[PDB]
């Protein structure tokens, strides 16, 4: 049992909601967020800039000398980093983003590290200004992840279609 509420099953696995991932995860507290990271950190706009804005630029601070130790990370890839005021970590995945021509099929390798913990809170992969379909993404998701993944999205009009159109 867990403190996530008000999602819709869709597996045995997977979980999705109607909701803005800052303030689900300033609600339950999630051991793991996950960020719509870029390879550089750079949290700009997007989830990204949403839940670096909520913890006040503090995770931009740490990301800045993440990437200045270790330099950028791979897109398919991941870091873990602390998740402030909003979770115990946060995990930043970088998925393709369709606007820089980046390949799809590393969607998969992007969901993927989700695998490495037990419960997450998540928005879809590669999704908004990432440019991907997100039918697509929800798919990749739920046909990858193994681990238990609840899903937040912010368009009240997305999560209808995602939830009508899910098989
Ligand atoms: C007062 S706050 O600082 O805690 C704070 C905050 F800075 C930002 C947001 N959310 C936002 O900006 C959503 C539009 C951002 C978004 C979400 C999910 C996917 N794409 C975009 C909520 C907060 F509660
Ligand atoms: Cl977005």
């Amino acid at each position: 049992v867990n403190s996530f509420s008000g999602y819709l099953k869709l597996t045995d696995n997977v979980y999705i909601k109607n909701a803005d991932i800052v303030e689900e995860a300033k609600k339950v507290k999630p051991t793991v967020v996950v960020n719509a990271a870029n390879v550089y950190l750079k949290h700009g706009g997007g989830v990204a800039g949403a839940l670096n804005k909520a913890t006040n630029n503090a995770m931009q601070v740490e990301s800045d000398d993440y990437i200045a130790t270790n330099g950028p990370l791979k897109v398919g890839g991941s870091c873990v980093l602390s998740g402030h005021n909003l979770a115990k970590h946060c995990l930043h995945v970088v998925g393709p983003n369709v606007n820089k021509g980046e390949d799809i099929q590393l969607l998969k390798s992007a969901y993927e590290n989700f695998n490495q913990h037990e419960v997450l809170l998540a928005p879809l992969l590669s999704a908004g200004i990432f440019g991907a379909d997100p039918i697509h993404s929800l798919r990749v998701c739920v046909d990858t992840v193994r681990t238990n993944v609840y899903l937040a999205v912010f368009d009240k009009n997305l999560y209808d279609k995602l939830v009508s159109s899910f098989l």
